[PDB]
Parts: structure tokens; sequence; C-alpha cells
């Protein structure tokens, strides 16, 4: 007879990591790209050359 | 009759190399590439984001 792992499984210590497994992240390809302006009102009016 | 090199055999000299004949040692390649953790526990626990 002797004391196996099965007889001391309640005994046994945990670890758990420290951090989440995550993929990388990464921003709007549109905001990285395209000029921005800070828009005060809602909306911005825009003239454009027709003819 | 005559002095024979097995009638000296007795008296010959002797020589020995100073090191053995041995391949090269390598390590592991997984303990070369993979990062590792020191575990303390015999089951570590690792949480994944999965949505």
């Amino acid at each position: 007879a002797d004391i196996s792992r099965a007889d001391a499984l309640a005994l046994l210590a945990t670890q758990e990591l420290d951090s989440i497994i995550k993929p990388e992240t990464s921003g709007s390809a549109a905001l990285a790209a395209f000029r921005s302006i800070r828009m005060s009102a809602g909306t911005v009016s825009m003239p454009v050359l027709a003819a």
C-alpha cells in the first residue's frame, strides 16, 4: 500500500496563467489613411466646382 | 639467434590519446525556439479570448 496521485488529488496546488492569450489589435484603415477635420457642428458644408 | 620484436615486447613503450573521439552534442530545438514559464503546480490553466 502507498499514497497514489489519485489518493492525494484533493491536496494538489493550482496555478493560473498571469495574462490572457489574445490576438494583436489594430485601428481603422480609414482614420490611418485619410485626412480628417474636427467638426464643431454635426454637419460641414463643402463647395465643389461643378462646371 | 637474434632479439625479435616478440623477445623485446615486455620493454616496448606505449602512448595514448589525451581525449575521447566523440560527436558534437546539441540541445532541443523546442527549448531553444519557444518561450517557457515556471510551473509550480503540475498543471497551469490558461485563459484564451474566444469572441
